[PDB]
């Protein structure tokens, strides 16, 4: 069947480009670990371009059933009503990192918010001789950037393989100004994680 | 034939998609049955695609005339003249919402105008408790979010299928400024749904 | 051969697409018409996406010779010297309009200009009652709009088949400041076609 | 096997298109002759269009080790520490420069900045009677025109073929600004060399 099939066949010209311009032994294993990966979790299919098929209400309809994991695992998306799920769901991106892979590193200029559905993460100080906490399933990071308003507080590997959505600062921004109740807790959580650190 | 035969086989695909993520079984009849609405109103065509071929005057001109009928069916459109209807044709967006669902919600910060062609809709306050008009062809709405510089003041159902076209914030502004006797209009009608609701 | 045998097909679906919404005789000849001449002037080849294949050099030394006449033809265009020939040539985009068809209306707010290849066209008053000139090949039109800061202050329609080269109004600002002795020209040729009409 | 097979037939298409135009035997040969230098050094492949594939730290990985030279042959990037070459290798665009073909030439609005993995140029005065160098690997130019917020001082013309990256004028302002160590060093050869030429 189609993409059974198509996805098979995206790795064989990935794969060649490895070869190609020898890429270390290590690094072919980990974008194939991560194929793999991709081909189970996802079926490596693109719900990217299967969704731009649809019109919006029926786009938002499918995004909240096949991502209402996060907002059920994260006790700050529940209870925070209908109005902002909606407003938000179509613009979790899920990402996939592998582990031990940096998502974040203390002095970046990134503001991006990343949500953990699946996995775990740990938060390292700049020079990773501290680890300050593991990170699992219902919370999540990356949010102290823009609320502080400052460079990367800290380092963030991954642990295992992690399902992450990541926010982009805009939306988190546009979020934040839209729902003053919520962005009260993660500020909140922001300076007790900063007067701790 | 060429797209009776590509409109076929991307429902293929579509639908392949909703059994793999499990899709619940009222979410998937939508789909299915708003397709199946798809190539019959509009034979699923990209006329995206094909008139993305033509050149700006006889896009235009092809645009005119398939898209002829809500020049037509609204009187704010006719008497126009010809200069408002050659400026505005091509970005009024075709868009389709099946039976129930909800074009607009009161309290979002969207600004698109919908004008509708075929079907009809429900103006609803935000509790749902109150319905302050049923609105068919030749009405619109969703136009009292950028006149009155407010959130979506009521939220909007339709009631059937609804064949709508959509006017961006941008081009409504630009449209708006452009044609002040025809804004003058727009205005009015603003006020005098707000002095009621 | 290839797009010989493309372009073959791609007025096999839009045909397809003119008999299913039934577009009007006229407007179906019109586009016949259309790639009839596209087919025998470019041979309907992406010179677009052939040139995309090609380094910034390789292009621009490609379009300086497959757009030689335009240069050559405007008195304007020669002793301007070789870098703003360089500077403008990648800008000029071809666009071809039929006999009998508007390219600009008096009162618009565009501010393109538009630099004749091959045909004739007529500048006319808003009413169309005057005639204001015929212009062909080297001569240009469409730049009173930003040099007056004004909108379309003519109507301007094709007499035969044109091939135009047209110049966006962020562009022709750019080379315009960029110039001021060719500028000083237009400048005065917009004054000198002003203080008539 | 796969493009191995499609590059070779990406050439048939633009070589009929050379042919249509009647592009000039010098021109034509230049053409060919950068697609063989482009299938031999590259291998033709879309390294745009493979990487696009992978996540982030994956195309981040890939992009360090199939680039890994110009970091190392120029003395500014090496010393510069592992944060500046994440920041700035998925920024670094290889470029292919002809034998004689001009980069640069002077009086341009261009502030974009090349680095020479392989080959040489040669730095031209505006009338080119004056030849100030000759630059070759592990040496950049380009970036006076940003640091002395000027036209481009002089002309630069490829010797052989070359191989560059060039860094967009926002990046390389992007990272001058997030680096003032490395900024003084760029911005005092400028001076060097424009109190010299
Ligand atoms: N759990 C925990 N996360 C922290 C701490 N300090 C920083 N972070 C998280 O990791 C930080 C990564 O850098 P940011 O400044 O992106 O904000 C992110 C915070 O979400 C801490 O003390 N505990
Ligand atoms: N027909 C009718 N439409 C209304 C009324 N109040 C709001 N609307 C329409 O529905 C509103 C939807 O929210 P907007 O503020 O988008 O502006 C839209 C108006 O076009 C009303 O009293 N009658
Ligand atoms: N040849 C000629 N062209 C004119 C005259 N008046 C306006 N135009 C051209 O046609 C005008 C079309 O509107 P613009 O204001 O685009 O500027 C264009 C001018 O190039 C005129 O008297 N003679
Ligand atoms: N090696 C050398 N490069 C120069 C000199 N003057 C200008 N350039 C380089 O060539 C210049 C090309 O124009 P820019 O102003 O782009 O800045 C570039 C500089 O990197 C010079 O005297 N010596």
């Amino acid at each position: 069947d189609a993409a059974k099939l198509l996805h098979r066949e995206r790795m064989e010209r990935v794969t060649a480009f490895l070869s190609y311009k020898k890429i270390s032994p290590e690094l072919q294993r980990r974008i194939l670990e991560y194929f793999d990966y991709l081909w189970e979790t996802r079926r490596g299919y693109e719900e990217r371009e299967v969704l731009k098929e649809l019109p919006h209400p029926l786009r938002l309809a499918v995004a909240m059933e096949i991502h209402g994991d996060v907002i059920e695992k994260v006790p700050l998306f529940k209870g925070a009503g209908e109005d902002f799920i909606r407003d938000i769901i179509l613009h979790l991106e899920p990402v996939i990192y592998g582990p031990g892979e940096y998502i974040i590193r203390a002095g970046e200029l990134g503001s991006d918010v990343y949500f953990i559905n699946r996995g775990s993460v740990e938060v390292l100080s700049a020079d990773e001789k501290t680890r300050y906490a593991i990170l699992s399933e219902g919370q999540f990071f990356g949010e102290m950037a823009l609320i502080l308003r400052a460079p990367r507080t800290a380092t963030v590997r991954a642990r295992t393989f992690c399902d992450l959505y990541r926010l982009d600062k805009e939306t988190f921004d546009r979020i934040l100004s839209r729902y003053p109740e919520i962005a009260a807790q993660i500020q909140e959580l922001a300076v007790r994680r900063k007067e701790e650190l």
